């Protein structure tokens, strides 16, 4: 199976070659966003924690983290990296979320897995249900220009000893989604170079600003600010990763 | 096996800008027709699986193909058949004489580190070339090794064939390293892949080095082109095509 070290080196490659934001900078921007808007944040809910790179940052910085993810195998890599300092649960969005969080975060472009705009709105509604008025929800999504391949084709691979992995991001010109073709080779026995191949395919969807703003406004986030990859500069046509900062409306409005 | 090597060449052509083999022979024929020396017998070094050998044979040349690997010669002798004389030679080593020209496409001169190693190969070719004959070969440039490849990864999963090109490059160097991994499936057709690996360092050579060794080897004239076209080589050239002309001595 793909260890946490291989996933980390995939993130390192996305930072160097694909313009992805390093995880310490994500947590820095997220902490600074909370303080700059007058938010006393102690408890944080993290949607789709993955292997726990963002979870590890939030725990080192002294937050009471609750991390959820649909994949049980990804949670095992997250509990090993962080430990018992964070609460881990298995939740596939959209689904009812736990209460008690001062802020909600969802990094690593996990929201691109939402199959449709309705599913995106249903997930945003589940977040607004557990957020008090004024609390923030910060997430990032890859843009259509990135998913279409305007900055080149994204592909990476790692040749470990008994394991080998290939991530091929393909984009058809007639669709608005990107298909991630994941290939895994596993050495049968220690000596012979015979391998077993396993292939999985996942789909990443794009959402324009009108859809994100309409679904967020319908879920109870009338205020939606979009930034360029965890910085203070605005989102432009050259933006590959958009950082959205939503603020929960007043329930009396 | 021959289909595996052909699909690897297809990837290099499509993804890295390598010249298709029919267009290589077009440039080679066009160059030969403008040097004032009748070319009929062609000594092809580094023939590999016979992709360039097939083009020279199809165009009516008497080809003598050689390669350092025996498994590569069997695939080349299977593709072309018997219309070429195949031999196993690993330069620097004595080469056969009697050819009107020498060609070596997709050359492995980037595996060589020192300029002396480049000079030994050029001297071996000049020994079996008469006055005025030409030596045509290609070389990968720093713009390809450092600029394009660099520290990027190229890989593909084509079902029965999967491969990985993992490049490593430092800014203070004139070379790059590549880690190659390959998985192939044959008669099983289900889930039985054979994995093989190889690692090579790829060196870059400046034009002054190539010409200095060429003049010392017996090639007074050394012309460089951009990837088997008549356009000259620039800073964006990824594959230089060199045309060396043997001295009158
Ligand atoms: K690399």
């Amino acid at each position: 199976a793909a260890t946490a070290d291989v996933y980390d080196r995939l993130v390192d490659y996305a930072i160097a070659e694909w313009g992805e934001c390093p995880r310490p900078q994500m947590a820095d921007f997220v902490e600074q966003a909370w303080a700059a808007r007058g938010h006393r944040v102690r408890r944080v809910l993290e949607l789709c924690c993955g292997t726990g790179l963002m979870t590890e940052q939030l725990v080192r910085r002294g937050y009471e983290v609750t991390a959820v993810d649909r994949s049980e195998t990804m949670l095992a890599l997250a509990k090993q990296r962080v430990g018992g300092a964070a609460d881990f649960h298995q939740i596939e969005l959209p689904a009812p979320l736990p209460d008690g969080a001062d802020a909600v975060v969802c990094t690593a472009a996990a929201f691109n897995y939402q199959a449709s705009a309705r599913s995106l709105g249903e997930t945003l509604r589940a977040v607004a249900t557990v957020l008090p008025a004024g609390a923030t929800f910060v997430f990032d999504i890859e843009t259509a220009a990135l998913l279409k391949g305007h900055w080149g084709n994204r592909v990476w691979a790692a040749d470990e000893g008994d394991l080998a992995f290939i991530w091929d991001f393909t984009s058809e010109p007639d669709t608005t989604y990107c298909d991630v073709h994941y290939t895994q080779f596993t050495r049968h026995e220690a000596g012979a170079d015979a391998y077993t191949g396993v292939r999985e395919v996942h789909r990443l969807y794009a959402f324009d600003h009108d859809t994100v703003r309409a679904q967020a406004r319908a879920a109870g986030f009338a205020q939606a600010e979009v930034f360029d990859n965890y910085t203070e500069r605005p989102a432009t046509d050259t933006t590959r990763y958009e950082t959205w900062v939503l603020t929960r409306d007043e329930r009396s409005r």
